[PDB]
């Protein structure tokens, strides 16, 4: 995952916070060092091959410093609630074919011009109610979408029982309608899924979607049979696949830019981000100006990531160690 | 002396801290002047031809302001102790010629490639005491050194008796063995010497050396007969000659730069530093920035020298008058 830079950006994983240079013993330790005059801030840390210090931040030449929680960096998956249009008919009219076109927009390619469509179809019956429609619609959608031998999963299908109204009933291709026994179904939730991820090589990306409806002949009138509204999101993609890509890039500004290229003839870098753990990010953005005529700024930033467990314990202690050393006023998340 | 500049260096001599203007009547007086809003700072000082005000320091643009205690600018004359070590022999071997070579560097030229060697030799006898060897080695050094009819020698050779242990007997080319009457001389002191100095033309320099020994053979093996240990220095060169050379260079950034070139047709610059008094120094380093395109900095520095009474009362009064008027907090020494 290549990112943009204002100028060079360095990341330091804060796996443990110490109070001296001498206490740095394990890979992932950190200590914010400063003066007693508070004119220079740097971060001594323990690399996987020894102690390494960061750049020296002039505390007069800081632009901003802000700390971002984990839930700010968690992607909310988009949900769409597919119902029958009550103006058209609240019950399925008999003998009509109910086809639904899910329009994917950023399928495999990177643009909106690379598009993809998955269909679901139900021909309504004489005694088919609304819940028996949503049952057969979601069985037909999951049969087309969530086959096992697809290339990537696209969306998740969930019925909702009107008695429950807050618990998602998962519908897959292996699901039969013998398993779906509830008689009060009021919507079909279609919700996007998390794509695969390889660190550095495949970034975190999502394929957005919209459900679209073909018209039915209701009373001699070609009316589109349903409406699709976007309900509030109830799931989040965690921060871990985003920070490990943020470390894989920012370990070439310190380390090797040739990552893997002539394969046995490489330096291999040890990365201290566990991709299955959430992190909080602190961005100290600062600059350098020269003596007399070298007044152009070299605006750069030093990133710090700390793993946090619910309440942000390790980041608020990191900020509290920076604020007493630097004299800064970084706000605590 | 020629020193480097950060585009300028201005020097003003402080002789009496007057409280305001129209109290400056004698040459050397100074008042630190600033406005009520503490935006600009300057010094109105009585030059030997009238009141002169310094360049105005924008107090938003002060890079550093720090003062020097005048003990940190005094050079220590290095002492070396020459002794017969107990490992080879603590008594002079009866047949061996003991030669002590003094290896100078930065002799007349300016490099360590200009080396000068002076010698001192004693051939020992059967009944020679280790105390009588140090009397003869110091005199044999004081004949090869201290032979200059022109000037003071490159080193001064002293003798400590073990009964005294803190008062050094001086050994000159006039000194014979009848004058040294003690029986317990235990070491030889080879001390540095202050070189000549003339104002503005000959800078203050020193000639470093190393007492080196030639091999004698005692237990069949050629062993170095002595040990040269650097004693902590007991003699200093005061801060007079460096400040007088500092005022000489930095009064050409304000006055005449032709300091005696076409010799009858010259402008005489009256200097206020006498070279026989110690001086505390106070450096204030500021810059200038212009508007809308001229964002380049014109860094400057203003030097203030004040005579030392040992308890630093003249500089601490000058610092405390600045901190009241300017609002900066310069650390009192």
């Amino acid at each position: 995952m290549v990112i943009s830079i204002n100028q060079v950006r360095q990341l330091y994983v804060a796996k443990a916070l110490k109070a001296n240079t001498a206490a740095l013993t394990t890979a992932g330790d950190i200590v914010p060092k400063a003066d007693t005059a508070k004119t220079t801030l740097y971060f001594q840390s323990m690399s996987p091959a020894g102690i390494v210090a960061s750049d020296k931040i002039n505390l007069k030449h800081v632009l901003y410093a802000k700390a971002t929680p984990s839930e700010a960096l968690a992607h909310k998956l988009v949900r769409y609630s597919v119902t029958l249009d009550a103006d058209v008919s609240a019950t399925p009219v008999a003998g009509q074919n109910y086809i639904l076109r899910l329009a994917f927009r950023q399928y495999i390619g990177l643009s909106e011009e690379d598009q993809y469509f998955k269909y679901g179809e139900v021909i309504a019956r004489s005694g088919m109610t609304a819940s028996d429609f949503y049952k057969k619609m979601a069985i037909s959608l999951a049969k087309n979408l969530e086959n096992k031998t697809e290339s990537t999963p696209l969306v998740n299908i969930y019925l909702i029982s009107a008695a429950a109204a807050s618990t998602d009933v998962p519908v897959t291709s292996a699901t039969k309608e013998s398993d779906l026994t509830a008689t009060d179904y009021n919507q079909i939730i279609i919700e996007e899924t998390e794509q695969p991820w390889v660190l550095g090589m495949m970034p975190q990306a999502f394929i957005p979607f919209t459900p679209q409806f073909l018209t039915i002949t209701v009373d001699g009138e070609d009316r589109l049979w349903g409406v699709a509204t976007v309900v509030t999101p109830t799931k989040t993609v965690p921060d871990g696949h985003l920070i490990a890509d943020l470390e894989y890039f920012c370990m070439g500004a310190r380390g090797d830019i040739y990552r893997g290229m002539g394969y046995p003839n490489i330096i291999k870098t040890t990365y201290l981000v566990d991709p299955g753990a959430v992190y909080d990010v602190l961005d100290i953005h600062y600059f350098y100006t020269g003596s007399n005529e070298s007044v152009q700024k070299s605006e750069k930033t030093i990133t710090l990531v700390a793993v946090d467990d619910g309440s942000h314990t390790a980041m608020n202690a990191l900020i509290g160690a920076i604020n007493t050393a630097s004299g800064l006023t970084i706000a605590t998340l």
